[PDB]
């Protein structure tokens, strides 16, 4: 593993602030919108970690994140996710895509608040086991079957986003804004070294 240096900002990158000699990146959502930053290269499979605190206060509304994408913005896409659903701080939400195909969300209790202090998050990938890890513990583990698997080199992907219009709110909450502007940090982001394509 190495350290994420060289990044990518796919919009608004005021609001995505990289302090490299303290290995942090902070994405800020306020009045602004929010903020996506990525790798450069892409990765063919391997072990993915951040650590990440979670914005402050009331996050209803806020998707935070961090996952493995083919490409942000293909409908056709390879994708392995943790998401951060600002309504509920004390959850995360797994996901993966094959070939633009999702409908694998599985819910997870943290046992914390995730915004209490900076915690691990780690995605194991290869191409017959895909495994999430949260402070050194596997919180779900899946297997490869018939109905599909990610495969594509995929970037590293974080953003913080307004997901209220989402399932009229349900998923997760209406936008409050009460405790703008939120800072999301993620601090010793690693990337495989010896898989990186590109
Ligand atoms: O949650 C992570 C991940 O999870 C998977 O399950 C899913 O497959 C992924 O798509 C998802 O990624 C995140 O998706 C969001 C939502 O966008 C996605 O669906 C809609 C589609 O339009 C996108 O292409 C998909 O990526 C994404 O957040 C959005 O990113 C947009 C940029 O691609 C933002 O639009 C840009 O906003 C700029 C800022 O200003 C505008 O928005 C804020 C307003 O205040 C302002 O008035 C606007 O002008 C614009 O400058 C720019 O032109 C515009 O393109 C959008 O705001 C944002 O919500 C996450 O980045 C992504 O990680």
């Amino acid at each position: 593993a190495q350290p994420l240096k060289f990044i990518a900002v796919d919009y608004s990158p005021e609001s995505c602030t990289h302090s490299p000699e303290s290995s942090t990146i902070t994405l800020t959502f306020d009045h602004r919108g929010g903020s996506r930053w990525r790798s450069t290269t892409r990765f063919q499979y391997g072990t993915f970690s951040s650590l990440i605190q979670c914005p402050k206060g009331n996050t209803s509304g806020l998707n935070f994140n961090i996952y493995l994408s083919s490409l942000e913005g293909d409908k056709s896409q390879d994708e392995i996710d943790f998401e951060f659903l600002g309504k509920d701080k004390r959850i995360v939400q797994t996901n993966y895509y094959t070939a633009g195909t999702g409908n694998r969300e599985a819910i997870h209790d943290l046992g914390f608040d995730c915004s209490d202090g900076f915690h691990e998050y780690v995605i194991k990938w290869g191409p017959d086991l895909i495994q999430w890890l949260i402070d050194g513990k596997v919180i779900r583990s899946v297997r490869a079957d018939g109905e599909g698997f990610p495969q594509k080199p995929m970037f590293l992907y974080a953003s913080v986003w307004d997901a209220s219009y989402i399932d009229e709110g349900r998923w997760t909450g209406p936008y409050v804004g009460s405790d703008a502007p939120y800072i999301c940090l993620y601090k010793n982001v690693n990337v495989p070294v010896g898989t990186a394509v590109e």
